[PDB]
């Protein structure tokens, strides 16, 4: 493991801990964990939140939609911990600067942002009661509270055989498209956004008949080759999410 890998680690154990001792990850709990801080919501323009270490205090932009309002938390508390952390502060240190570093820990908020709101566990419980299903997306993505994309990255990163997580949005069975994608391990196929959905694709029915499915079926590379693979398609507010379990 290199440096970015090393620090995604540590940045996972660490959302890991500070999460582990608490009742939830719901935003309520969330903040109960916090020792001592200052946690203000209000208008901050275009700037969904900051953490500032010197008054010890988050704020989160009230403005927007509780969605990356609970996100932005997830992601300023992972920022006060990795401040926290001399170590993977200083290891960073000495290997990034500038705005170079700056990037990097900011893409260490995120993968501590999802390490705190959807556990390893509750990734498998589901991956096990549902298996690596677009349910298995719908249920995580329900249950941990958070977006389809920020829940997308999260599972298939957990998921083993072969898989193609996505999930879709209508174009207007109807006709939808791919927003958001992610492979397995083991894929090395990549189905991108803007790739359309075939009226006749199990997703689409599904979307459509606003009804579960699971089926043999293909994965609809944009390019044109069908490539064959069992989808499980779970519609809901007009987001098709679905699984493609390359064989
Ligand atoms: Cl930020
Ligand atoms: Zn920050
Ligand atoms: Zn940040």
């Amino acid at each position: 493991p290199t440096a970015l890998a090393a620090a995604k680690a540590r940045m996972r154990e660490l959302a890991a801990s500070y999460g582990a001792g608490l009742p939830g990850r719901d935003t309520h709990s969330l903040m109960h964990g916090l020792d001592g801080i200052t946690l203000t919501f209000m208008p901050m323009g275009q700037r969904d939140g900051a953490y500032d270490p010197e008054h010890h205090v988050i704020l989160i932009n009230s403005q927007v939609r509780p969605e990356r309002q609970r996100f932005t938390l997830a992601h300023e508390i992972s920022h006060a911990l990795l401040l926290g952390d001399d170590d993977l502060l200083s290891d960073l240190h000495d290997e990034y600067e500038g705005d170079r570093l700056e990037q990097v820990i900011e893409t260490l908020c995120n993968v501590g942002a999802a390490a705190l709101l959807m556990p390893a566990e509750l990734i498998d419980d589901l991956l096990t009661r549902f298996g690596p299903t677009g349910r298995a997306l719908a249920e995580l993505a329900r249950r941990a509270d958070v977006s389809a994309t920020s829940a997308l990255y999260a599972l298939a990163e957990r998921t083993a055989p072969p898989v193609i997580y996505a999930v879709c949005a209508l174009s207007r069975a109807k006709e939808l498209t791919v927003r958001a994608s992610s492979a397995s391990a083991g894929v090395k196929y990549s189905l991108s956004a803007g790739t359309p959905v075939p009226d006749d694709h199990p997703a689409a029915l599904a979307l459509d008949t606003r009804l579960p499915l699971a089926q043999d079926s293909y994965v609809p590379f944009r390019s044109g080759r069908r490539m064959p693979a069992y989808v499980d398609a779970f519609p809901e507010r007009q987001r098709v999410l679905v699984s493609f379990a390359l064989p």
